């Protein structure tokens, strides 16, 4: 026979719900036996409801005993670990359930966030004056030096592709040399950064290779790379190779004098940005942002001893308000890189102020998922683990066949919060009839000790549990 009422269920199989007089009381059941407090008593009725308090009863008030997570306080309910949950979910002490009605749940502070994210160097970029100038528009020259040239792109968003076209041909008047994209410290007139390259130009020819705002009156305009004669005495050069195509810095029997120079197009940097939902401690949402720029290639021909073997990017971390879309925080720069074999990132967690609170954030993996720089996938965030948790209130409340009892929430959160206990006897003839309501156990115990109707792992053995039906 269905039913309506929210505690409202029936038992098929062998076995018995279990109840007692006292609130506050308790029943342990071990393999050889069992402890108790005061009387205990066993029932198939189904028929349970909630007191005033919240706490289920039979219709002659005693009280339903089951596994109480001890989850709920004050009508909220305070959130745990779904491992640990199932752990205590197949424990032997059984006590009166209290389930109130009104019960919200308390929102947690986020103190630990966790994402796995993919980084793909050919998805998108940025004008690298996100990169090298500074808040204040000013550049930051060590940026510049030690950016791999080949973590980079021209204006029409081409990769510059060092790797596959290595060889940069300049010549002075006649007079020529070979550069060549690698490991700095191998072979002949190798580089690597912007540095390395600006170096090898200088020593070989009289040329600066400068970086330049494209509009140097602007705070942050595209910028440019600059080849320029310091001396007011000319020097007439040519250029050619992959890279100079790419940044638009051929040239042939140019001349350069002091005021003369030649410029490149302007240059843009793989980039990418994430962002993860956290919430203070009154489960307000703000918003924890990352934005990643490019610095290192792994190029394939490098070798174990290769300084900048592995591919780096360098990530700017801070919160900020989605209310006035402003950060809270200065932001917090780490380096990042990649297992040039496995495709794992390599990084250390950092420490950011959230309004006052330490929040420790991890840029490497999450609970199911690592981060990686995989060829194959887009940037894309994969997963954020975190502990913080909004407000939310009840909606609504399941029981399982196995008598397992969760409670939903309005923040889409469903976590258990008790089970129905169950109990058999090998012999339940051996129990003592009170009325139609009730059997006891009695002595000579009888009915054999009470066998704890779920296994080890937490499956009723004997039957299930069937909400919103009754019996008879």
């Amino acid at each position: 026979m269905p039913s309506e009422g929210e505690f409202h269920m029936a038992y098929q199989g062998k076995g018995w719900f279990v109840i007692g007089p006292n609130k506050n009381g308790e029943m342990t059941i071990n393999k050889d036996g069992f402890s108790k407090k005061q009387d205990n008593f066993l029932t198939r009725a189904g028929n349970f409801a909630r007191d005033a308090d919240g706490y289920l009863v039979t219709p002659e008030g005693y009280y339903v005993y089951g596994i109480d997570l001890k989850k709920i306080k004050d009508g909220t309910l305070n959130s745990t670990a779904r491992d640990e949950d199932i752990e205590k979910l197949h424990g032997n002490t059984l006590s009166p359930l209290q389930i109130p009605q009104d019960l919200t749940y308390q929102p947690v502070l986020s103190t630990k966030v966790g994402i796995s994210v993919n980084l793909n160097p050919k998805d998108h970029l940025k004008g690298v004056q996100d990169f090298f100038l500074n808040d204040k528009g000013e550049i930051i020259k060590e940026r510049f030096l030690n950016q791999d040239i080949n973590a980079l792109a021209n204006d029409d968003n081409e990769p510059i592709d060092a790797i596959t076209n290595r060889k940069l041909n300049v010549s002075i008047q006649k007079e020529d040399f070979v550069f060549t994209y690698g490991d700095a410290e191998k072979g002949e007139n190798q580089f690597k950064t912007l540095g390395d390259l600006q170096k090898l130009l200088k020593e070989k020819t009289g040329l600066d290779l400068n970086l330049i705002k494209s509009e140097k009156d602007a705070k942050s305009p595209p910028l440019l790379l600059e080849i320029a004669n310091p001396s007011q005495t000319p020097i007439t050069f040519s250029l050619s190779g992959g890279i100079a195509d790419k940044l638009g810095l051929n040239a042939n029997g140019m001349e350069l004098k002091k005021g003369i120079s030649r410029d490149s197009v302007a240059i843009k940097i793989p980039y990418y940005s994430t962002e993860v939902d956290i919430y203070d401690k009154a489960g307000d949402k703000y918003l924890l942002q990352s934005e990643y720029y490019m610095t290192n290639s792994n190029d394939p021909t490098s070798s174990p001893t290769s300084k900048r073997k592995n591919q780096t990017w360098e990530v700017k971390s801070y919160i900020v308000d989605p209310k006035n879309k402003t950060p809270i925080n200065d932001p917090t720069w780490e380096i990042v890189g990649f297992d040039s074999a496995t495709h794992k990132m390599k990084s250390a967690p950092m420490t950011l102020d959230f309004k006052g609170n330490k929040l420790t954030y991890s840029l490497d993996k999450s609970e199911n998922h690592d981060s990686s720089d995989l060829s194959y996938q887009d940037s894309k965030l994969l997963e954020a683990s975190q502990d913080g948790k909004p407000r939310g209130i009840f909606r609504d409340m399941r029981i399982e066949e196995n008598g397992v009892i969760s409670l939903a929430f309005s923040n889409g959160v469903v976590e258990p919060v008790a089970r129905i206990g169950i109990l058999a006897f090998t012999n339940d003839q051996g129990l003592r009839k009170i009325g139609g309501n009730l059997y006891e156990m009695q002595e000579g115990p009888l009915s054999g000790n009470p066998i704890l109707g779920w296994d080890e792992e937490g499956k009723l053995k004997f039957g299930k549990i069937r909400h919103k039906y009754l019996e008879t």
